[PDB]
């Protein structure tokens, strides 16, 4: 019915507005989001929906966690929108389909809400000291370890001010000779070949109580970092 927002454009994902949402953003690729849903095949038959729970049905934008099409339909959503996606088997089930649930070549259509959409947490024990957005999906799914040589474009900026900016051929757990924050040698080893991503970084996991002098960042400090990571090397 509605606006073909398939990537090939083969009207394989309509989408309808039922209701716009606020601001400007949607999510990125990576990115965790929050939506509720009423699923059905097109006839109508089935029915499916997440609203039973207390929580937000959630899952991770991209990664392949749920059929392609909202993979697709919801990077296409902003904050407090509601809307209907048609979605032809070939972006859900195609041939064999998923029995008993859903029979072959099912057109599936769904009402979606998205209420929220937040970056990866990073750290080991997710306090919101390391959030990462990722701006463009790397090729690879390998990873720097510690001790990796690294090849890395990084843009600091303390209040949206650059302070740092350099091309570095650097070894992982050697950062802090470089004036490299903890927190940015654990973003890297979390990143693959090709990544472009804006890393977040708490005091704690940027330079803490003792500042850096010569960066004028004032000691306890929020530091935003637009990273690359071209290649490298495991030790």
């Amino acid at each position: 019915e509605g606006v073909d927002i398939s990537p090939k454009q083969d009207e394989g994902v309509l989408k309808v507005i039922k209701r716009e949402g606020t601001g400007t953003e949607m999510p990125m690729i990576g990115d965790r989001v929050f939506v509720h849903y009423t699923g059905w095949l097109l006839d109508g038959t089935k029915f499916d929906s997440s609203l039973d729970r207390k929580d937000k049905f959630s899952f991770d934008l991209g990664k392949g966690e749920v059929i392609k099409a909202w993979d697709i339909a919801i990077a296409t959503m902003k904050v407090g929108e509601v809307c209907h996606i048609t979605c032809k088997p070939e972006y859900a089930y195609g041939s064999a389909g998923s029995p008993p649930k859903i029979p072959p070549n099912a057109t599936l259509v769904f009402e979606v809400e998205l209420f929220e959409f937040k970056g990866e947490d990073l750290t080991e024990e997710e306090d919101g000291g390391i959030i990462r957005r990722i701006q463009t999906r790397g090729e690879g799914y390998a990873k720097p370890n510690e001790g990796a040589i690294v090849e890395v474009a990084l843009e600091g900026y303390y209040k949206d001010k650059l302070f740092d900016q350099r091309e570095l051929r650097f070894e992982i757990g050697e950062g802090e000779n470089l004036d490299l924050p903890y927190g940015l040698e654990r973003a890297i080893q979390r990143m693959e070949k090709g990544e472009h991503s804006i890393v977040y970084l708490k005091p704690s996991y940027a330079f803490g109580s003792v500042g850096k002098e010569k960066f004028q960042i004032p000691p306890n400090a929020e530091l935003k970092y637009e990273l690359h990571l071209k290649s490298f090397e495991k030790a």
